[PDB]
């Protein structure tokens, strides 16, 4: 099913995550972004910087060529990145990926991260920038325009600006049982702003910056006692957690398998028991922990 967005548009509540490391051929992207639109998936999460808006939107266009779906049944996320925080910048950056995907609109656009880059670190003003992403939507380049890994303070900011046009519709943060962000939760559903989780089933572990020592979310013992409980398995308890708290869920996976698999999260559901196990997993733990950002003027996690 779809959460109605504080716009007015209607967001498939699970997402494929299409994000995968440079040594993944691009062609990938496009087998495995098919095969997910083939698997039931509605909800497509791309962005400027996984290089593959290509092949992304050239699957999206094959599956509306080939009589599968139409494009008003598919919600298409880029986002711009953070060397494009100027709000100048922001049009010719989302004009970019629509070429890149050869589409029209995307459904969603999101500043990637609060953490401006140098267009090395850059001091913006997101105010500006959120000003240009209002201009984006206004001219029918996004349906919808949202912010991802943005913390409560960052947020407000945004929703305290003098002559706000638009809210964001989102939020996509990292979220998942071992950082399953309650309070940030909380304060999104005050303000009707869908918080969308990331690293959802424990990141894809990237060497470059997660710790290989972190525990790894899908060998929980906790997710493993309910998957059985429920004869699932743990990654469906994980994205089954975030459906029942009102969080919509990306989930990534270039394995035809775990593709089909995922789509089973609408099959079953979580007891206030289960939930509450689950919930006592959150541990404050972000798998993205590298000096890269943690030093950043506006790293989100510093609070
Ligand atoms: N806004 C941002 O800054 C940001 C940051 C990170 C991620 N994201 C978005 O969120 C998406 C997902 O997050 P993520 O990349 O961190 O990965 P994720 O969804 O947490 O997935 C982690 C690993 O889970 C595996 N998996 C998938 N389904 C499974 C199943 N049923 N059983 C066992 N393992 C399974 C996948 O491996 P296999 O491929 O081998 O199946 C995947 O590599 C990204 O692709 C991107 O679209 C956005
Ligand atoms: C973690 C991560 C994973 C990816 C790839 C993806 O989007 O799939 N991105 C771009 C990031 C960030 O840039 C990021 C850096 C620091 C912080 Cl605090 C949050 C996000």
């Amino acid at each position: 099913q779809c959460v109605k967005l504080n716009d007015g548009h209607f967001m498939p509540v699970l997402g494929f995550g299409t994000y995968a490391p440079p040594e993944v051929p691009r062609s990938k992207a496009l087998e495995v972004t098919k095969l997910a639109i083939e698997a039931g998936f509605r909800h497509i999460d791309s962005a400027h910087l996984y290089n593959n808006e290509e092949q992304v939107g050239l699957a999206i266009r094959s599956k509306i060529a080939d009589g599968s779906v139409k494009r008003e049944d598919i919600f298409y996320t880029s986002k711009l990145w953070s060397t494009f925080h100027r709000p100048e910048l922001v049009r010719p950056a989302l004009e970019n990926s629509l070429k890149k995907a050869q589409l029209d609109y995307v459904d969603l656009y999101l500043i990637h991260s609060p953490m401006s880059l140098k267009p090395i670190f850059d001091i913006v003003d997101l105010c500006t920038t959120w000003e240009a992403m209002e201009k984006c939507k206004d001219a029918g380049l996004a349906k919808s325009i949202g912010v991802s890994n943005f913390n409560r303070r960052q947020l407000e900011m945004i929703l305290n600006k003098p002559g706000l046009k638009y809210k964001p519709v989102c939020n996509q943060v990292e979220c998942h049982p071992y950082f399953n962000r309650s309070k940030l939760l909380d304060f999104c559903k005050s303000k009707d702003i869908v918080l969308v989780a990331y690293s959802a089933l424990g990141s894809q572990r990237d060497k470059r910056w997660v710790d290989p020592n972190s525990p790894v979310l899908l060998e929980d013992p906790v997710l493993c006692a309910l998957a059985k409980k429920h004869k699932r398995t743990p990654a469906l308890i994980a994205l089954r957690y975030q459906l029942q708290r009102g969080v919509v869920v990306l989930a990534k996976s270039y394995n035809e398998q775990r593709i089909r698999q995922n789509v089973q999260v609408f099959e079953f559901q979580l007891t206030a028991e289960d939930m509450k196990a689950i919930d006592g997993l959150d541990r404050n733990l972000h798998y993205f922990n590298s000096d890269s950002f943690a030093s950043h003027p506006n790293y989100p996690y510093s609070d």
